[PDB]
């Protein structure tokens, strides 16, 4: 499926998606991309519409 990550970032924000098999991949996925760029917050998952919203 598609995932989306809605990042709500100090410094970097922005919204992008993955396809990932599950949204425990995705979340990883995500998670990596967020650590790469020292981000990190407060967060949501919905799993209707497949998106992650981080607030940092």
């Amino acid at each position: 499926g598609q995932y989306k990550l809605i990042l709500n970032g100090k410094t970097l924000k922005g919204e992008t998606t993955t396809e990932a098999v599950d949204a425990a991949t995705a979340e990883k996925v995500f998670k990596q991309y967020m650590n790469d760029n020292g981000v990190d917050g407060e967060w949501t998952y919905d799993d209707a519409t497949k998106t992650f919203t981080v607030t940092e």
